[PDB]
């Protein structure tokens, strides 16, 4: 557990239960009795959930759990992964984190991923003994004081521009660095920490490309028989 | 458009309404009924409907369009797609073929992606003007010998083994490189066509977790300011 492992953070995360300002919306009591649960233990999901999005905070942005899941599928499915040289994180826009097995065997279609998330938050951790995945309350620097990195990059479409290639090269300098993305949409990131900010291309583009652009740059640096 | 082009194809793609031999299967009439749609026009989706896969052929591989969702998300937001040097194509293991213009926005939801392929198998073309999504009856070959591309590669896990940079070097020497990933979650292609077996790792992999590294793999060679 000392060689060299990538640490991604999928940040700021749009990923939370049906917001306790709108338990009563009827966009969302309807959906609610409709599938027979309680609306308070729903994942917001902005497809079914506009309607009730137009007067929350930031809701434009809100319940985007679609991001983290292609972000978990693309980088728990990674070489990198399989390889042993990948950890990843999720923070929530609320201060929470999850904490992922390496060996953790995501949903690989969205509702069963959905199912899975309710479960994580009833409950805490999921499933009752492995604690596969597991959630609790903390905020970005708390999670990267744990994680104890070498260094943090920060990846911004205004950050210091690189060559993917070359981000890889970059990372496979360090022990044990963290990459950060947001999992948001559009906009900035709500949690300002300290690193450096890495753009690796000039036009913005989605979560799960730029997790694709670092994990598979990384591969080809840190993986030996690579 | 004589610059260098990867066109990918996700091949033999379980991708396709609810079978006629299961359209009364029980599970199929209550989902819908409770969608308040005519079961036919529904795409069929392993993770509701698997109590009624069980007796239909190939049942247990059926009903994953979910692969191709994540698929064509990697795809068409590549940085290799917005740099115009992406073409993508999905071939079903019903001997339909959807072409797609790379300016193509599929919906990252799930279920917006669900009701957007039951639009095009109903209406053959989406939307109705740009046909972004056209569709129609076509064998893998017949697909190919319109693609009319200068070598054909075969993503193949037992096929001959190259280290995904080198694999994207490769594809660079040629103008118009075909490579075909299998939209199924296991086994074998159905569809034998000619061209070169590649395997990027010794171990079975998900097609979209191939689709990134050889997408990420052909941005490094071809696009001239990387
Ligand atoms: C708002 S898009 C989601 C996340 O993708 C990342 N991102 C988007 N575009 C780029 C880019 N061009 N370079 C680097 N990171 C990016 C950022 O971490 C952002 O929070
Ligand atoms: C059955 S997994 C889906 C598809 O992924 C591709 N695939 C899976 N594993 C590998 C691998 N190790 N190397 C190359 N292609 C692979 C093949 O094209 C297959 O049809
Ligand atoms: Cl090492
Ligand atoms: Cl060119």
């Amino acid at each position: 557990e000392e060689k060299k492992r990538l640490h991604l953070i999928i940040a700021d995360a749009e990923l939370e239960t049906v917001p306790p300002e709108i338990l009563d919306h009827p966009a969302i009591v309807n959906y609610a009795k409709r599938r027979k649960k309680r609306p308070e233990k729903i994942i917001l999901d902005s497809t079914y959930h506009h309607a009730a999005l137009r007067q929350l905070e930031d809701g434009e942005r809100r319940g985007r759990p679609d991001i983290v899941h292609i972000c978990l599928l693309n980088a728990l499915d990674s070489i990198l992964n399989k390889e042993d040289r990948l950890r990843v994180y999720v923070h929530t826009r609320n201060d929470y984190v999850i904490y992922i097995k390496p060996e953790t065997r995501l949903p690989r279609n969205y509702n069963r991923f959905i199912g899975l998330m309710e479960n994580l938050f009833e409950k805490g951790a999921v499933p009752e003994d492995l604690e596969l995945l597991r959630m609790e309350k903390k905020t970005l620097n708390e999670l990267i004081e744990e994680i104890n990195p070498d260094v943090v990059f920060i990846m911004h479409e205004e950050g210091e521009l690189m060559i993917p290639k070359n981000f890889g090269k970059l990372l496979d300098k360090f022990k044990k660095p963290t990459v950060i993305v947001g999992g948001f949409p559009h906009g900035d990131f709500k949690s300002k920490v300290d690193g450096v900010k890495i753009s690796l291309y000039r036009e913005p583009l989605m979560a799960w490309t730029i997790v694709n652009e670092v994990i598979v740059s990384y591969e080809w640096e840190v993986i030996k028989k690579f």
